[PDB]
């Protein structure tokens, strides 16, 4: 049998284990590679070429020879047939050629030759056919079996003709993928059948009990498990009985499939377990390649007994040689390529794997992981929110940090007051709902605004967080911040006009409009925003640092990011801005004057990260003082605004008591509201006759005006008192611009100018003769509510003022006075006098410090292992426990609230292995359709720390005494943004929710898979679990 020659002659071949002459197809005997023809099957030699190297043109692969010759058609490289154009050279890949009048598919990754496919087809059609889909020839004949449909490899079954999409399907021993439109690609090419032989039969386990394996994960066998085979050949000569001490790696015994074998042999080969010119390529037979292992199996015996031990061969296999991954990584099924990473909806760390069920793995089963939101997956371990024991677990910490100074010293003026929801939108409604009753139970926010507006808590999203909207529990963001990206932070000619300023509309729905103001109770509660640590700042500051190193955020240091942070402020003070945004007091001074809005204020706009904490005052700082004095002295009562015949938008507050232009108002109300005058053209100027007006209103008449803010020809002028350039209103109530200054006061025109500070216009006009200590501040009643809302958009609640506290790109502290939490409590009095009620603090949580991503890398607290550390012992990046309590204390002592960032969304960094089951998946929680399929999967799922075990779980039986109504199942409304088919706006319509009840006898001591929807892909590949691929069926030990 093989190779044997014919009575003319010729040369012809017979499988080595079924005997099956080939006809068609390539073979690899000895050192020689032939093909046999399809007709009487006669044998060609195909020249081994070795020297060249791969190439490039004008752009595409070539191959060059010896002589730097490109050649073309069907090639032997170095154990490999390729086949590249027969004009330009270039190389096939994910394609069919023809040879010997039949077609031969090679492979997407590196043009390999790998089967046969049965046609290829222009000229046809698809149909629709018994709820099917099938492809039709010109004939009008059903096309069955692996063909090229249009250029795409594409498979329909061969009874039906139905078209296989969404599947790995085996065809004549290859393994492929079609995704969800049937296209198709290689995934490797399968054993044929292991040596029956009596070799062999001495490699079986000993028995199917863990003790006869190891790197085992859940009675589940792995790429780097070693075995205890029922015999052992001493010295690479004598078949003895094995003991309890041999052990040797499955890969050298056993393979999934051809590629790793002949990938495996050639490795050995290369490292000199194997001496032989004999070539190993995927058209090798079978019968060889196994006969080859165990001639490899001999040496490697041979070796152990000289070396007395394995460890060389631990290196060998198993780790990285000569900086090369392992051969373990090198396989595709064991390596990332083999999981498919990215796409658009694979946001972050190139998307996610999402678990499911399986009869094999019982303790990583669930029956809930429903997203329950419109999205699910963004960052690491996600949480499973929908489920029961998880939500108990989720009150059980919002109880430890509503608690927290109570708790962990006995301090009751050391507890957080509100939250911000962070992810809002990738958690399950059901715990949204239910953290929301908890601060109900707890503060009777729902009772008045009173008790609603010591408790002012947000979330992170607009109008969509239909659950924080249907009974306004907590602050949206407004659109602000989006708007003011078209029409003010763009450089010269790229602003749209500032008109998109009059309404704040999220989608097409209006959250408040601007233009005439006059009444209360109606906007949507909302915070308003230019900049956040993570809106409008990352991709500035990765911006500069490529510029200043040449890194990025996928391979920064330290010193480039300080490095970047100087090139990142030059650029922000300078009027021509690289990666800054424009026109910020600007918006600041819309923010601050807006009615029907809680703005938030950035720490990034007012101090530098090339600074400690507080330490480097950003270029905008005085203007934005300025502004947040003004509004707690002065803002208040109804608003107008408009934009002029020059483009300039106008907004007026007519003060205490005043809500329309027309109000006499009342005697408060003479020294309050205030005059915006902005533009957002740099180069404005008007004509001699052209007037712009303020209408300050009817309790404005013949009044002097005193400016808060000017324009300058190289920044802006902030004043602070009354000692200030001043300007007259008419008996309307009209202030009266031109381009003449008034009486001589230089900045008192209105021109566009171009500066660090401003490109456009910005002036802030305010009534003369305030008392020192004004404070036009409206105060919460005690009234009670009766329409089910829990905040109101009103004077009071138009009276709070938010502070996010921090930078995602502040240094490290170098020292105690340094920390974050002791500079805040040591300046708790500047923030009381800027008028902040509500201080929004870090993340408070230990950073996991992994480097998976950017939290993770500066540790800004959203990236943690154990969400019940907030620095004890050690510091985090902003402080110890005991620092955190003396800010809260300090904040509360000026006056402020205190509010904690709730991350339920995901967990960092579980070192413990399980096993899942797993498909690739995108943030929606969508199963994407990649070769991946759905595998078994080894997972980082868990653990969680000292403090999660100390503190999880500890308050759920005192909360359900406390308040059980939290324990039970309850019914309940939130809205629901639908998105239009023929691209109109979104629009609401209302859902209806049933949360479960839920244990409080079950503690979450440590994380595990049981817990989790997904987690990001960890690159172990496809096949890292280990199966047979012929049947599908998984190695679990009993
Ligand atoms: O390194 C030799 C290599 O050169 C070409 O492929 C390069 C590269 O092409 C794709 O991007 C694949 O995904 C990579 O794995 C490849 O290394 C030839 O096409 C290939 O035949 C050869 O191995
Ligand atoms: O060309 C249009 C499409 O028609 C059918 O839906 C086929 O299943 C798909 O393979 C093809 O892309
Ligand atoms: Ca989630
Ligand atoms: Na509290």
């Amino acid at each position: 049998k093989g190779l044997r020659q014919d009575s003319n002659g010729k040369l012809r071949y017979f499988d080595l284990t079924t005997g099956i002459q080939a006809k068609g197809q390539f073979v690899t005997i000895g050192q020689e590679t032939y093909y046999f023809s399809k007709d009487h099957g006669d044998a060609q030699l195909l020249p081994m070429v070795t020297e060249g190297h791969y190439g490039t043109i004008t752009t595409a692969w070539v191959y060059r020879d010896q002589n730097n010759t490109i050649l073309k058609g069907l090639q032997n490289i170095n154990g490999t047939l390729q086949f590249f154009d027969p004009y330009t050279g270039e190389q096939l890949k994910g394609g069919v050629a023809k040879y010997d009048d039949k077609l031969f598919y090679f492979e997407s990754g590196k043009g390999n030759l790998v089967s046969t496919v049965a046609g290829d087809y222009q000229d046809g059609h698809y149909i629709s056919q018994d709820g099917q889909t099938r492809y039709a020839d010109k004939q009008n004949q059903l096309v069955k079996g692996l063909v090229t449909v249009n250029g795409a490899l594409q498979y329909f079954d061969n009874a039906t003709g139905n078209q296989i999409k969404n599947q790995q399907v085996i065809v004549d021993g290859k393994t492929y993928y079609f995704d969800d439109k049937g296209n198709g690609e290689y995934l490797f090419t399968n054993t044929l059948d292991m040596s029956t032989n009596a070799f062999s039969t001495k490699n079986v386990a000993f028995n199917h009990d863990s003790s006869s394996f190891d790197h085992t994960v859940d009675g589940f066998l792995t790429a780097d498990t070693w075995y205890r085979p029922k015999s052992i050949l001493a010295n690479g000569t004598t078949w003895r009985d094995s003991t309890d001490k041999d052990m040797r790696p499955l890969i050298t015994v056993w393979w999934p499939n051809k590629n790793v074998q002949v990938n495996y042999l050639n490795f050995m080969k290369a490292n000199g377990l194997l001496t032989t010119a004999a070539q190993y390529t995927l058209h090798s037979d079978q019968y060889d390649l196994n006969q080859a292992a165990q001639d490899v199996q001999v040496a490697i015996e041979r070796r152990i007994a000289s070396e007395h031990g394995t460890d060389w061969l631990q290196k060998l296999l198993f780790e990285s040689q000569n900086n090369n991954p392992s051969f373990v990584k090198q396989q595709f099924i064991w390596n990332k390529d083999s999981e498919y990473h990215g796409g658009g909806d694979a946001w972050f760390q190139g998307g996610y794997l999402k678990y499911g069920n399986n009869p094999l793995t019982p303790t990583t089963n669930s029956d809930y992981r429903q997203p329950g939101n419109a999205f699910d997956f963004l960052l690491a371990n996600d949480v499973d929110n929908s489920n029961p024991v998880v939500q108990a677990e989720n009150l059980n910490w919002l109880h430890y940090l509503m608690n927290f100074g109570t708790i962990t010293a006995g301090q009751d003026d050391a507890n957080f007051d509100s939250i911000r929801i962070d992810a809002v939108d990738f958690i399950h409604n059901d715990t949204i709902q239910r953290t929301y009753d908890y601060l109900r139970d707890a503060y009777q926010v729902q009772q008045s605004e009173a008790k609603a507006n010591q408790h002012i808590s947000l979330v992170e999203a607009g109008l969509d967080a239909g659950t924080s909207t249907i009974h306004n529990d907590a602050l949206i963001e407004s659109n602000l911040r989006e708007a003011a990206t078209l029409s003010l932070t763009n450089e010269p000619g790229k602003n749209k006009p500032l008109t998109n300023m009059l309404q704040d509309v999220d989608g097409g729905t209006l959250i408040t409009d601007h233009t005439q103001n006059s009444t209360e109770n109606q906007a949507t509660p909302n915070y308003s925003i230019i900049h956040a640590h993570d809106k409008g700042v990352q991709e500035k500051v990765g911006a500069a640092i490529t510029d200043a190193t040449g890194a990025d955020w996928t391979n920064f240091t330290d010193e480039q990011l300080k490095a970047g942070l100087e090139l990142f402020y030059k650029d922000q003070r300078a009027t021509n801005k690289k990666y800054n945004s424009y026109n910020i007091p600007s918006i600041y001074a819309l923010m601050l004057t807006n009615k029907d809005t809680v703005p938030r204020m950035y720490y990034g706009d007012m101090y530098q990260d090339d600074g400690q904490y507080m330490a480097n005052k950003s270029i905008y700082y005085d203007a934005l003082v300025s502004l947040m004095t003004a509004r707690k002295s002065y803002v208040s009562g109804g608003q107008t605004m408009s934009v002029d015949n020059h483009g300039l938008l106008k907004s007026v507050r007519f003060g205490k008591d005043a809500m329309t232009a027309n109000d006499l108002g009342t005697s408060a109300t003479r020294t309050e509201g205030l005059g915006v005058i902005i533009g957002n053209d740099p180069k404005l100027q008007l004509n001699d006759s052209d007037k712009v007006t303020l209408d300050m209103g009817a309790a404005h008449k013949n009044q002097k005006y005193r400016a808060v803010i000017l324009t300058t020809r190289d920044g802006l002028a902030t004043f602070n008192s009354d000692q200030a350039p001043t300007a007259w209103t008419n008996d309307q109530g009209t202030l009266t611009f031109s381009n003449q200054e008034i009486n001589g006061q230089d900045n008192t025109q209105i021109r566009g100018v171009a500066n660090p500070q401003v490109s456009g216009y910005l002036a802030v006009w305010v009534p003369v003769g305030a008392s020192d200590n004004q404070d036009a501040r409206t105060a919460a009643t005690t009234t009670e509510n009766h329409d089910g809302k829990v905040l109101h958009s009103n004077a009071a609640l138009d009276s709070n003022l938010i502070y996010e506290g921090f930078s995602n790109f502040q240094p490290k502290a170098t020292t105690h006075d340094e920390l974050t939490n002791v500079v805040i409590a040591k300046n708790a009095d500047v923030f009381n006098n800027w008028g902040i009620t509500s201080f929004e603090m870090a993340p408070q949580y230990r950073s996991s410090g992994d480097h998976t991503f950017l939290d993770s890398t500066i540790d800004n607290g959203y990236a943690f292992t154990d969400r019940y550390d907030l620095g004890f012992n050690t510091p985090t990046k902003y402080g110890t426990d005991g620092d955190l309590r003396a800010t809260i204390q300090a904040l509360h002592h000026a006056n402020m609230q205190v509010m904690a960032d709730v991350v339920d969304n995901q967990v960092y960094n579980l070192p413990g292995k399980e096993v899942v089951s797993a498909t690739r998946a995108g943030v929606y929680g969508n199963d994407d359709a990649t070769g991946f399929g759905t595998q078994l999967y080894v997972t980082n799922s868990v653990g969680g720390g000292q403090y999660q075990e100390k503190y999880a779980g500890q308050y759920l039986e005192a909360l359900k005494a406390k308040y059980p109504d939290l324990f039970e199942g309850k019914a309940y409304d939130y809205w629901y943004k639908n998105y239009a088919n023929d691209g109109s706006n979104p629009y609401y319509t209302l859902s209806h929710g049933d949360r479960e009840s839920i244990p409080a006898d079950v503690a979450i001591k440590q994380w595990s898979a049981k817990y989790m929807n997904g987690t990001n892909v960890l690159g172990n590949g496809m096949g890292y679990v280990l199966k047979d691929w012929h049947n599908g069926q998984y190695f679990k030990l009993d």
